């Protein structure tokens, strides 16, 4: 119980809960993938081999972006992922050959998002042949018996071409929600939480194609979250804070920019709702700090994350 001459307390690469030396994952985490999943075998490819497969398969896959990714199915009885080109059930993101600790960063950041009540798909880390960690996330547009749900990103919805990521604004993002979502006021609360979250965790890369609407449960809503990571600590010499301007600003954002201009003037949220969300963030910060300390980020990357988080929290008076 003192962890002085024995392994430090181990944490699950899916849930971050305490696990024993003989376990690689917690039962709770494995069962988020499937109630019958017994284990998750390491990927039989090194990080470099995963990146090469990503390059070879990109044109055959139904998901695309800047970073290296693979599509995969979960073989439940065999207890492993299988790489596929079509009908992916999961996306796998191997280590970058450029940026440090990208899978570990995205994994913990997506977990922080879940803890503040954002809708986040099942996600986690899986070991590789070279002991490197690869990030995985469930496809939220393929459910049940390989049934596809309709999904469109905000570039498509705002009449831009498929490459437009930055030539937009948070005000245009709001306008898309107002135009298309079934219950825009509910989605505005979600966008408020997501935008504060991205500021607190250093995600300066929440671009237009990271916003999507989905048709599910007999309504059109903002999709489950994807691609949330602390991009500031993974990059060097980052100066901007927001990918898309708010009030014409991508840097030097103020508390009133978020809590008055954005929350009240642009989103129309009632003051009691704003205060309640602020209190939610205030209460969650110690849990986030604990989770970062339990994460698979290196000690040095944890310190960068915690330092930035505390700076951003001070700017919003969330302490
Ligand atoms: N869990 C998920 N379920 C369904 N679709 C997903 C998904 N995650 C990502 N996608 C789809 O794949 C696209 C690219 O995803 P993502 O943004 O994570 O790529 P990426 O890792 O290459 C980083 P970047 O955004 O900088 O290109 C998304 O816009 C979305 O259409
Ligand atoms: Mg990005
Ligand atoms: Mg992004």
């Amino acid at each position: 119980n003192l962890y002085f001459q024995s392994n430090a307390m181990k944490h699950c690469p899916i849930t971050y809960e305490k696990i024993s030396d003989q376990e690689n994952y917690s039962q709770r985490g494995l069962h988020l993938l499937s109630p019958q999943l017994k284990n998750l075998s390491p990927l039989d490819l090194s990080a470099d081999e995963q990146r090469q497969e990503a390059i070879a398969r990109v044109g055959k896959m139904s998901v695309q972006g800047v970073q290296k990714k693979l599509s995969a199915k979960l073989k439940i009885k065999e207890g492993c992922f299988e790489i596929v080109d079509q009908y992916g059930q999961y996306i796998l993101k191997p280590q970058s050959d450029i940026y440090p600790e990208l899978p570990e960063n995205e994994a913990i950041t997506m977990t922080l998002a879940k803890t503040i009540g954002l809708e986040v798909p099942v996600h986690g880390l899986v070991y590789s042949k070279d002991n490197s960690l690869t990030y995985f996330i469930k496809r939220f547009d393929r459910i049940g018996h390989n049934k596809k749900l309709a999904l469109e990103d905000f570039a498509q919805l705002s009449g831009e071409d498929r490459h437009t990521k930055y030539k937009s604004s948070m005000e245009k993002v709001i306008a898309v929600i107002e135009q298309f979502c079934t219950f825009p006021k509910i989605e505005f609360v979600k966008l408020f939480k997501l935008t504060l979250f991205n500021f607190l965790v250093g995600n300066e890369e929440m671009h237009l194609k990271n916003f999507s609407l989905i048709t599910k449960d007999r309504k059109i809503s903002i999709s489950p979250a994807y691609d949330l990571l602390n991009s500031t600590i993974a990059q060097k010499n980052t100066k901007e804070e927001l990918a898309l301007p708010l009030k014409g600003k991508k840097n030097n954002l103020t508390k009133s920019d978020f809590l008055k201009y954005f929350a009240i003037e642009k989103l129309g949220l009632n003051q009691n709702v704003i205060d309640g969300i602020v209190q939610e963030f205030h209460q969650v910060i110690p849990k986030w700090q604990e989770l970062i300390g339990f994460s698979f980020l290196s000690q040095e990357m944890q310190e960068k994350y915690l330092e930035l988080l505390e700076q951003r929290c001070k700017r919003l008076n969330f302490f």
